[PDB]
Formats: structure tokens, sequence, C-alpha cells
């Protein structure tokens, strides 16, 4: 049970994500096709949260706000790609919505991905759907469904990610080129990746480099 997350399992949770999503960016790179089939939507996703990373291993804190301040900073000084500059905005709209707390429980943090949503749909000029945008929005959906009944925020993630990966399959059937071609949308897998790292971390757990 995991009924509050301090600054070092956010800390945590954005380490275990970053590992998670650069095992799987080649995967996620071999998938993009929208908008230009160029093979780099891992790669720029990767770069992105690096950035994010670095940051917080070189200025770790107990206070979860104070973190995320320094991952907020990392990830938009380093976005590449729509999808970096999507993950970077999802996650400056989480950070900032809890910029004041040194530690959250379930409902805050499913509260804090419906905030990053609303951030990265406001800063997208014309949103699209079948995109991380949609995989963002129906796991935050998820997210303060789930909270509302659930005090442990391991059970919490869990929902959240069987819920992301449904709405992440779906995805093709929003935007013609992903059935099309036969594929998922990527930037939204790579959003599932860091997700997943999440998860480990809240489980005390390390993913494999
Ligand atoms: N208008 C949009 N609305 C929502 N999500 C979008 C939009 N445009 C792109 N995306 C997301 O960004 C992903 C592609 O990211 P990425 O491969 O980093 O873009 P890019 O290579 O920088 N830009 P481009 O060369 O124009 O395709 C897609 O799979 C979607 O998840
Ligand atoms: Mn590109
Ligand atoms: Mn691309």
């Amino acid at each position: 049970m995991i009924s509050k997350i301090n600054g070092k399992l956010f800390a945590d949770m954005i380490i275990q994500g970053a590992q998670n999503l650069s095992n799987n960016a080649d995967l996620v790179d071999s998938l993009n096709v929208y908008p230009v089939p160029d093979g780099d939507t891992g790669t720029n996703m990767n770069l992105t949260m690096t950035s994010g990373r670095e940051e917080v291993e070189n200025n770790l804190s107990k206070n979860i706000g104070e973190l995320g301040k320094t991952f907020s900073k990392g990830l938009l000084m380093g976005a590449r790609g729509n999808s970096g500059v999507i993950l970077s905005q999802l996650f400056r709209g989480f950070c900032k919505n809890i910029e004041s707390e040194s530690e959250i429980n379930s409902k805050l943090l499913a509260e804090s991905f419906q905030a990053g949503v609303e951030t990265a749909y406001k800063a997208v000029m014309k949103p699209v759907e079948g995109t991380i945008l949609t995989v963002a929005k129906d796991a935050a959906q998820a997210a303060i469904e789930k909270a509302n009944n659930t005090e442990d925020c391991i059970e919490l993630m869990e929902y959240i990610i069987v819920k992301a990966n449904e709405s992440l399959e779906n995805t093709p059937n929003l935007l013609a080129v992903l059935k099309e071609v036969g594929v998922v949308d990527s930037g939204g897998k790579g959003l599932l990746c860091v997700y997943e790292g999440f998860l480990k971390a809240l489980k005390g757990e390390k993913v494999e480099a």
C-alpha cells in the first residue's frame, strides 16, 4: 500500500518511467507513422524525459512540489518533437498542480493527471484524437473515477495503466493512418511506457536497465 507520495517516491517514479521509456525507445520509434513517418517518437520522448530525469537526479528533495518544479524545468528545457513538447506540457500541468505540497494522496495524484491533460490540450493549437492526448485524457478520467474509492496509489496506478492501454489500443479507431498501417499511436505508447515505470517505482521496484 502507498497512501502518500513524497518527493523521493515521485523522483523514483520519474527515474523508473524514464528508464522504461528508454528501454522501449526503439519500439516506439518503429511505430511512428503520424504526422510524418520519420521514425523518431521514441527518441524524441526519451531525450525529453532524460532531461527531466537528469535534473531530478541532481536535485532530489523530500518535498514533492519542489521536486516537481525541478522535473518540470528539465522537461521544458529539453523538449524534442511534437511528442516531447506534449510530454513536457502534460507534466508541467501535473507538477504545477502539486507545487505547494510536500506529499500527495491518491485523489491529488488523479487531479494532477487531469491538470496535465488540460495544460497539454491548451498548448496544442489543433489537437487531434487518437494520439498521446487521447491516451492521457482517458488515463486521467480513469484516475479520477478510481481514486474516489481507492486510497492505495499502487491499485490506482494499476487501474490507470489498464485504462490507458485500452485507450491506446483504440487509437487506430480514431486516426485513419494508424488503422491503415496497423499500429497504435507512438506518442501514446511512449506515455504508457512512462506510466508503467511509475507503477514499478510505487511498488518499490526498479526497471532493468
Ligand atoms: N495535433 C496533435 N494532437 C495530438 N497529438 C499529436 C498531434 N501531433 C502530433 N501528436 C502526437 O505526437 C506523436 C508524434 O511525435 P513526434 O514523432 O515526436 O513528432 P515529430 O516527428 O516531431 N513531428 P512531424 O515530423 O511533423 O511528424 C503522435 O504519435 C501523436 O501522439
Ligand atoms: Mn521528427
Ligand atoms: Mn516523428
